[PDB]
């Protein structure tokens, strides 16, 4: 009911506030949250495929091969076909971008800090809660 | 910190499953979370302009342009040049929009039964307060 969609509305307004001030945050290195999710996705795996990084990315803007490109021309990652299966992209971060990572990884500490650190350490605990049983519940 | 950043990823999570279940109900009418909400958006609002319509997206995509483009063949939106501004374009549902709206109602409505209603009341209030407080921290 009205109850069921106000939830579903406190949600999604709060996480479009957090994407909102994450991109304010990583405005100085030229970059939004969909390129930082990449970066982010792209360090902690190797060189993956592009089904394997569409895959890894939490949610898949309806432009990656555009979007990487992009990247690919700012000299953050390069892809190179599989010599093995020549229908298939292989993607990596290059040496910019590795350096890109540990620059932004400054910025986004602050932010998580400046942003999640508003509850006390006992809501903390109660929403955490709150938070997996609304997972368990969904998948 | 690790708190933070927990925390960070949960709320991420759930909203990422809330879409991806959203699109399972609403997979029917050919049409994503991205097209319903415009479609929300564009029966509340009448004929807006495509500046306020990507302001009024609580999330834009990267390809708006092309995307009411394939509304626009699809049936469901109206786009045309304002006789006062010449370099704007007006957009608005058309009939078979605006009973598109009509018939997904009822799957949305089930969605939010089936995915927002895992809590008990007390935990209701005790979420609608911590989400409220986090709105605003970060606005």
């Amino acid at each position: 009911g009205m109850n069921n969609r106000e939830l579903y509305g406190n949600i999604r307004d709060v996480y479009h506030l957090l994407q909102k001030n994450l991109d304010k945050a990583i405005e100085q290195y030229d970059i939004s949250y969909v390129q930082f999710g990449v970066i982010q996705v792209l360090a902690k795996s190797g060189k993956v495929s592009m089904s394997k990084l569409i895959e890894n990315m939490g949610c898949v803007p309806s432009n990656m091969t555009t979007m990487i490109q992009r990247m690919k021309r700012d000299g953050y990652v390069m892809t190179e076909k599989n010599p093995n299966d020549q229908r298939e992209t292989l993607v990596y971060l290059t040496k910019k971008g590795e350096e890109t990572k540990k620059q932004v990884d400054v910025q986004y500490s602050d932010f998580l800090k400046e942003n999640c650190g508003c509850f006390t350490k006992e809501e903390e605990g109660i929403l955490e809660d709150l938070l997996l049983k609304w997972k368990k519940h969904l998948n």
